[PDB]
């Protein structure tokens, strides 16, 4: 797709810490952009849209080619539109904002420059943030993560992607996904069908694959942290349901593992790590700060801070595993204990460090999930299976929870808020900010 | 051995913390005891010394057994005779200590009641203790480690020793130690060759082996982290030059490693970081906290902390390795680019788990070397060698630094003072003291 300007684009700015070795912090000022899935796409030369609802315009999209030479994005009002503001170091997304029409939820990417996305080389490095979950009740995910895209969303690869990282081209994670309306400066009204229960998606015959590190997949009830290797590290697009992940009827037949190897201490067996209270180690009425190193070895730490006080990941015992590592040890003994193969198939953590050792984008996004209600990760999955079964409880919430239009309807002014991003060596992000 | 009181045995109190994953660190109170071989050794009925300078009494002690039988270790003057006092959680150690005859030095290890000693489990926990290393010189060591001692110092297993961990009895470390003057309730009277070089000291037909972690070798020029692993876990005996270790002609023939898997961040290349002033990372005229954690996977991982800023171990790139983690990998490496093969003939680090996995002894000492003045920690070792040998230089001292009568003579006044010790969990150890 091309790029039009009814609308301008403004990416809201934000602040983040860059951090030595040598013990000190320097700000950086970025910004941050909207995915390309959630704009207006209409004609070059006219208002008319070549997207609406969840179908595509026959005329002006016969075809993947014809439909993004006819067809580009627009601008986006942030706050008006979507519900996303920032202010200094800290982003805010609202869940459900009332325009003109109704929006839900936003995907953004950190950017370098107005044009390109910043990368970050996690291999050696520890990334930490502040976050408020507050605000997500069950059934909503304020994720933040890392994807192995491109840094100028794909247009050097795709000439006919002439919108860019500028307007949040270029998405790729390891569900292979075919939600996307443009993959590799082409359309995907080829194959489209739509949504079921989405008045504003559908599925493709193409997918956008590549590696996704999942730093922080969160409510104010259950949290994880989640390797996923690919087989191709970087992105790569799939031909229908040779894409595996959650849009194929196949989910594991693809060259990303969808599942990827979690980690929930609730899943786990610590039900009074994290949750709303007192009563948890972790009060999620109040912010906390998360830090996440990875170790050359490709295994991951994590402690979290909160009014001062730092805790461990909590030691996990599964199998043969015992400790709070995420490390080889414990991706086979979830596998061997809780069921799978994807995770070690796809070749586990040593093709996860091909990923961190080059550039990921930063994502922050806040989410409804119309496949599966989020039970994955904070209730009981599948649902039909008790806590004899190892693994399937992973939070409380009820397993009639997190229906999108339910949700939708009751918790509209939801929200997540995560600020104080900083970035550098391990042991260096918890000296001051300059 | 027996134990008399011609002078009484009163073990300077200390202090230590704790803590819990919970966030909450809570106060123990031991006390520390210092080694039997600088004890005052007599006759059970008077006064007469079963040993005097580096020899035995020919008539009390005939051989082992008698001598064991005949002879007790008598009680310690702290302050006035050894140079060791205590105040709340901190322990000083003074280098030369002047009273009716010269003492250098001391060996001390951390009690849980007057009469055992404290045994610490350090997989999955960390270390954490405040040092003031601003008066060791070249030739000096300020040494806090672990040794696989028995809690009793070996009374359950060798009734002829009755004396017991009240008085310091049951050393073993990584070398074998020969100098020891019992060993298993026996003395070491047979084989023993007074030191050419030392007035007080010989070497005897037997040896004390055990696992050694070394977590702190330093002066205020060079420190080092160093694992050793041996093929028995635990304190057991050894024959003469089947020993191995620095007491034995042939270093390498017994059951220990006594070169170990070392951790000198200037031997690997990084000069800036450890040293005294303001041109160092780390300003060694100052107080600084050391912090040492035990991953279940078996690794090592460190970090410090000097007027609230935090540094993790520098980076070190040796051979394929590269990181900061002391694992298998830097390990192997190690012996490829340095050479050697004794820490991976023990077991390496599969080996070491064994040692953290079970109770260990914390030990805290201040010493001279007269075996080899201290070259292969702060010097070039061997002194032939010039920079182009990998690894050969540790330090910045001259090859000529550290003669121990030179060091005795001229810096008396050198001392260590090793406070604030904390134990617990990974992540715990830096929440408030209780
Ligand atoms: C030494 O290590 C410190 C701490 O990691 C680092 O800041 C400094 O840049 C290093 N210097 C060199 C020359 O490697
Ligand atoms: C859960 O984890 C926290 C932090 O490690 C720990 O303090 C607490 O005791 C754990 N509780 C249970 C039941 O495992
Ligand atoms: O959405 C994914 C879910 O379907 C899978 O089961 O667990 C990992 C998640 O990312
Ligand atoms: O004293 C030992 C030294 O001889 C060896 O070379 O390195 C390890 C030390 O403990
Ligand atoms: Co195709
Ligand atoms: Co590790
Ligand atoms: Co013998």
């Amino acid at each position: 797709q091309s790029a039009c300007t009814l609308q301008s684009e403004t990416h809201p700015p934000l602040t983040w810490q860059k951090c030595s070795s040598g013990g000190t912090c320097t700000q950086q000022t970025g910004s941050v952009v909207i995915d390309a899935n959630w704009r207006w796409t209409h004609a070059t030369n006219s208002s008319t849209n070549c997207y609406d609802g969840n179908t595509w315009s026959s005329t002006l999209c016969p075809d993947n080619e014809t439909c993004a030479k006819n067809c580009c994005l627009d601008g986006a009002a942030y706050a008006s539109t979507y519900g996303v503001t920032t202010s200094g170091n800290s982003l805010s997304i609202g869940f459900v904002t009332q325009s003109a029409q109704k929006n839900v939820g936003a995907r953004l990417y950190l950017m370098a420059s107005d044009t390109t996305y910043q990368e970050f080389t996690l291999l050696g490095n520890e990334f930490s943030f502040d976050v408020d979950v507050s605000q997500l009740p069950c059934g909503l995910n304020g994720a933040l993560y890392f994807v192995s895209m491109d840094a100028d969303g794909g247009v050097s690869k795709y000439p006919t992607n002439t919108a860019g990282a500028k307007y949040g081209t270029g998405y790729c994670d390891s569900q292979c996904p075919r939600d996307l309306k443009f993959i590799n400066g082409q359309a995907n009204v080829e194959g489209w069908e739509p949504s079921s229960n989405n008045a504003n998606t559908g599925i493709g015959g193409h997918g956008s694959c590549c590696s996704e590190m999942d730093i922080w997949q969160a409510n104010s009830i259950s949290e994880a942290l989640t390797p996923h290797p690919c087989t191709t590290v970087g992105q790569e697009i799939c031909e229908g349901d040779g894409c595996g992940g959650t849009y194929s009827d196949n989910r594991y037949g693809g060259t990303c593992d969808p599942d990827g190897c979690d980690w929930n201490p609730y899943r786990l067996g610590n039900t009074s790590f994290y949750g709303p209270g007192s009563s948890f180690t972790l009060d999620t009425t109040k912010k906390l700060t998360v830090v996440t190193q990875f170790e050359t070895s490709g295994a991951i730490n994590r402690y979290y801070v909160q009014n001062g006080v730092t805790f461990q990941q909590p030691n996990a015992e599964l199998g043969s595993y015992s400790g709070n590592e995420l490390n080889d040890d414990y991706c086979t003994a979830e596998e061997a204990e809780f069921g799978g193969s994807s995770f070690s198939d796809k070749g586990g953590l040593t093709q996860f460090k091909k990923a961190t050792s080059g550039g990921m984008v930063l994502v922050m996004s806040l989410w409804d999930d119309y496949y599966a209600n989020m039970l994955w990760l904070d209730s009981t999955y599948p649902t039909n299976e008790t806590s004899s079964t190892p693994g399937a409880v992973r939070g409380s919430c009820s397993t009639s929870s997190g229906v999108p239009a339910q949700v939708e309807s009751q918790s509209p002014n939801a929200k997540v808020t995560f600020s104080n991003i900083k970035f550098g060596p391990i042991g260096s992000t918890g000296n001051p900010s300059g």
